[PDB]
């Protein structure tokens, strides 16, 4: 009778106001933290009444109509939210629509720098209060993230604090732990934000041949059923999560687990250490779990997929579930290989039998339809060989630098801050891939390559600038990352005039934490590229040396601020000398 009544009694109140308090902070990024309590509060009173009388006015009302209608209650809405103001005169589902649509994927908020000292104080203060504004400031800053997965993050957070907090030293044991989930954070929502992009772009046809594709090198030992099973049920799940039902979408992902665990022995023997767990650690665990051994008893491919003489009849009368089973089986049997090749490889299995069966003998046609792959493997697997021997041999900042001036080039009217976003996030890719197992360099590369790509693409999406993003964007979800590689300097680009506040540093930046010193740096070296596209990108790491140079040695001075004076203006002026 009342889906909100079900819900809390499903979920527990914890929960319930854990997801109702991202759910509005990721709608409402603007609202002060005290401002969402007190609506969170409303709800569940409303949630417990109806709980005790179904048949109430107004408990038949869905979530998106209860929630919703709660937002637009909200004080100075249409001053702090111009914009969603004028979707609150419309109704469901409609109003849900124009307030996703106006979620900011860049809120511009500061960064949260850790205090852990007076942190540690509101902690044993408050800790409901201190656990629920870490959910409201991580929601806001990411109005995508995966709700049931934030609250997982929430408790980790939690046990930093709970060790560190009675420690002597606060900062020694507290600040490499909150550095880590920072990280952790900042990967997982990437690959939430990627999920509803396609969903968003590609549309769920695509959500489900991603997911077939990962969910059958995870579990090799699972059948074709039981794979397909899953995905249809995750997909549902993310579905939800990205459309913003989230307690939907935390009930869905709990039964999941609760499937998957139950039948833990087919599907993977990977999964016992997840299954004996508290639930979001479970789920957690299960997302993040390690693929699992290749079994012995995989099928030959060639019979079914290249052999049979019947292959026009089955793609025919059952297209999507014929092509389903190929990308599950070729999956399976590959987690030597990154995603989108795969999907890239289904796609060219199905393009060669379109063809194929259009023309007079298609066995004869369609027997070498697996030989077409071969080139497809070779372009990545080179690329990551390419990429990772750099890696090694400059270390973290040089690479990022490589990749700074090679996006810029490709796309030079994007904002300096997004140009060096991305690049560093590139960058970050081979200190976190090319240390692995050889066999594991490809899919982890491309595999997270494709996050950092969806956030250029979901940046572009606000402030849109380049027509050559756009097509790559918006083209083909699997060709993204090859489409991106093949853009060379964009030369319909007019050279910035150049500006010699751009490249002037002062003595500030001698105090800023090594991390942002690079920024800075790095900042300077993509306006190099927008003023001198022409530049090779040796010219521009000899030039950016120079810099560093003139940097640390300044900020190593008695009189820093004399030092810049004098020595700044030089180096300005001959760096446009060496770019021509
Ligand atoms: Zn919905």
């Amino acid at each position: 009778k009342s889906e909100i009544a079900h819900r809390f009694n499903d979920l527990g109140e914890k929960h319930f106001k854990g997801l109702v308090l991202v759910a509005f902070s990721q709608y409402l990024q603007q609202c002060p933290f005290e401002d969402h309590v007190k609506l969170v509060n409303e709800v569940t009173e409303f949630a417990k009444k109806c709980a005790a009388d179904e048949s109430a006015e107004n408990c038949d009302k869905s979530l998106h109509t209860l929630f919703g209608d709660k937002l637009c209650t909200v004080a100075t809405l249409r001053a702090t939210y111009g914009e969603l103001a004028d979707c609150c005169e419309k109704q469901e589902p409609e109003r849900n629509e124009c307030f996703l649509t106006h979620k900011d994927d860049h809120p511009n908020l500061p960064k949260l720098k850790p205090e852990p000292d007076a942190q540690c104080a509101a902690f044993q203060e408050d800790p409901d209060k201190f656990l629920g504004k870490y959910l409201y400031e991580v929601a806001r800053r990411h109005p995508y993230f995966y709700g049931p997965e934030l609250l997982f993050h929430a408790e980790e957070y939690k046990a930093d604090f709970t060790e560190c907090c009675p420690a002597d030293d606060k900062l020694a044991c507290l600040i490499p732990k909150l550095d880590a989930l920072k990280e952790r954070i900042l990967l997982s929502s990437a690959k939430e934000r990627l999920k509803c992009s396609s969903f968003q772009n590609f549309g769920e046809r695509a959500v489900k041949a991603w997911s077939v594709a990962r969910l059958s090198q995870k579990f090799p030992k699972a059948d074709f059923a039981e794979v397909s099973k899953i995905v249809t049920d995750l997909t549902k799940v993310h579905k939800e999560c990205c459309h913003g039902d989230l307690l939907e979408c935390a009930d869905d992902r709990a039964d999941l687990a609760k499937y998957i665990c139950e039948h833990q022995d087919s599907i993977s023997g990977k999964l016992k250490a997840c299954c004996d767990k508290p639930l979001l650690q479970k789920s957690h665990c299960i997302a993040e779990v390690k693929e699992d051994d290749l079994p012995s008893d995989l099928p030959a491919l060639a019979a079914d997929f290249a052999e049979d003489k019947e292959i026009c009849k089955h793609y025919k009368d059952a297209k999507d579930v014929f092509l389903g089973t190929f990308l599950y089986e070729y999956s399976r049997r590959h987690p030597d290989y990154s995603v989108s090749l795969l999907l890239r490889i289904a796609k060219t299995y199905e393009a060669t039998l379109e063809k194929c069966c259009a023309e007079a003998d298609p066995p004869a046609c369609y027997r070498t339809v697996f030989d077409q792959f071969t080139p497809l493997v070779e372009e990545p697997k080179s690329l990551v060989k390419k990429n990772c021997d750099l890696f090694e041999e400059v270390g973290e900042y040089d690479f990022q630098n490589a990749l700074i001036v090679r996006y810029t080039k490709k796309a030079p009217q994007v904002s300096t801050p997004t140009l060096v976003e991305i690049g560093r996030t590139l960058g970050k890719v081979g200190s976190r891939c090319c240390k692995l197992p050889e066999s594991e360099r490809l899919p982890c590369s491309e595999n997270h390559l494709a996050l950092a790509l969806n956030r250029l693409c979901v940046l572009h999406e606000k402030t849109p600038v380049s027509e050559k993003i756009t097509k790559c964007c918006t083209d083909s979800l699997a060709e993204r990352r090859p489409c991106f590689s093949a853009l060379e300097l964009d030369e319909g680009y007019v050279p910035k005039e150049f500006k010699a506040e751009t490249f002037t540093f002062h003595a500030d930046i001698c105090t800023l934490p090594e991390d942002e010193k690079q920024i800075k740096k790095q900042s300077a070296l993509a306006e190099l590229v927008k003023h001198k596209p022409k530049a090779t990108k040796e010219q521009l790491k000899t030039v950016l040396g120079n810099f560093s140079a003139f940097v640390a040695k300044c900020c190593g001075a008695e009189d820093k601020e004399a030092c810049f004076a004098e020595e700044g203006p030089k180096l300005v002026a001959s760096s446009q000398l060496a770019l021509a």
